[PDB]
């Protein structure tokens, strides 16, 4: 069957640490006072939760309350443990408290407040310098969680909270985050469609932190080319076809051959034959000021089929693209 794969960085961070750090199931949750928080307005609902803008009435400070919908016991424990392990880390959303919601009866996570400006209005405004700056801020969060044995698995614009006025950035929603264990097979049903790495799209289960780097490359390509999303698939199968019309089919077949992966036969009548496109093909008069040889070289090293051949978050911070910043 498929050839096994290992991360080329932070491979053994979890195996050396004690069981308490990564075994979230055995984690004991130290509850806080639900009454300390007063719900002001609903900010959004999600697939697994409802997010509220709130006020901690002890210190009169704005907070964010994330009330978890009844989904699974294990997922909830995992999110708490990952947030507690990454608390204080560069650009990681700070878990201020864990209270039990009186209505829902499920736990409600309390976070610090970040004055985010809508990505739809923010992506249409970023300068070349800002893309670089914010990309470097995301990279700090990605290298920190990866160094700590954690892969986010849901990197997208909506999971990046930007206080553009204070030039603050937070990587949020660690609900899909998982502990990396070498050789462990994971669920390919992670991340949002447009940011799904080819490993997810081909059903390759032995993936790692490099999955976050492909997702970051998708975000980069959307920002520098002013094309939202960059790879616009109608479904999970058309998603792979979208990647293939840019990266080519030969490198896709080379990748599936390397890991001895069997592609779903449904791809035979839709995948076609595609040559790899040169990046300057997506450059035009409305995005050219955001594009540079450094931007294209950096993007080219993120958007690789082979999860093993992608830049790691630390190498990505070393890129000439970040010299200006
Ligand atoms: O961790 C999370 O899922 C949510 C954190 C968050 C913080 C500020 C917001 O405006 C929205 C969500």
């Amino acid at each position: 069957g498929p050839v096994p794969s290992r991360a080329r960085v932070y491979t053994d961070v979890n195996t050396h640490r004690p069981s308490e750090y990564w075994d979230y199931e055995s984690h004991v949750v130290e509850w806080g006072n639900q009454d300390d928080y007063q719900l002001v307005r609903k900010l959004g609902r999600g697939k697994y939760s409802e997010v509220f803008e709130a006020i901690n009435i002890t210190n009169n400070e704005k907070v964010v309350v994330k009330i978890l919908k009844p989904v699974a016991a294990a997922k909830i424990k995992r999110e708490i443990k990952i947030l507690e392990n990454l608390r204080g880390g560069p650009n990681i959303i700070t878990l201020a408290d864990i209270v039990k919601d009186p209505v829902s009866r499920t736990p409600a996570l309390v976070f610090e407040h970040v004055n985010n400006t809508d990505f739809k209005q923010l992506y249409q405004t970023l300068t070349d310098y800002d893309i670089r700056f914010y990309m470097y801020e995301i990279l700090k969060a990605l290298d920190y969680c990866h160094s700590m044995g954690i892969m986010h698995r849901d990197v997208k614009p909506h999971n990046v909270m930007i206080d553009h006025e204070h030039r603050k950035l937070r990587l949020i929603d660690w609900g899909l985050a998982e502990f990396y264990h070498p050789g462990q097979e994971y669920n390919v049903r992670v991340a949002s469609r447009y940011f799904k790495g080819p490993e997810l799209l081909v059903d390759y289960q032995m993936y790692d932190y490099s999955l976050d780097m492909w997702s970051l490359g998708c975000m980069l390509a959307s920002m520098i080319f002013r094309k939202e999303p960059f790879f616009h698939g109608h479904d999970n199968y058309d998603q792979l076809v979208r990647i293939a019309k840019v990266l080519g089919t030969e490198d896709l077949y080379d990748y599936i051959d390397k890991y001895n992966i069997e592609l779903d036969p449904r791809f035979n009548d839709i995948l076609g034959r595609h040559s790899r496109k040169r990046w300057e093909r997506f450059v035009h008069s409305e995005n050219q000021h955001l594009v540079s040889p450094e931007a294209l070289d950096f993007l080219d090293k993120l958007l690789r089929y082979d999860h093993q051949s992608r830049l790691t978050a630390r190498e990505a911070m070393e890129h000439p693209y970040f010299y200006t910043v």
